[PDB]
């Protein structure tokens, strides 16, 4: 982390240390939406 | 450290105190590459 106490929170473990699962990006109108990991079961939970 | 807090690692050992072993720098187009230590071995595990 580039600052010591950046984006602290008041749990015991710092939720930021577990991996990633989504993305967020904006949308057309500039609008924030997500798009987590659940999304590519469509396409690996398939007979292929 | 020019600031007491910089680059804070949440793990139990700095690990930026340790010898380093490579060095980086940018490619022709502006790509960071990387040349390890490992690389002098065409170098100093020769015969000579």
């Amino acid at each position: 982390t580039r600052h010591a106490g950046d984006f602290s929170t008041v749990s015991e473990q710092d939720p930021r240390q577990f991996p990633p699962q989504g993305i967020f990006f904006y949308n057309k109108d500039g609008i924030l939406t997500q798009l987590t990991l659940r999304d590519a079961m469509g396409t690996i939970c398939h007979s292929s």
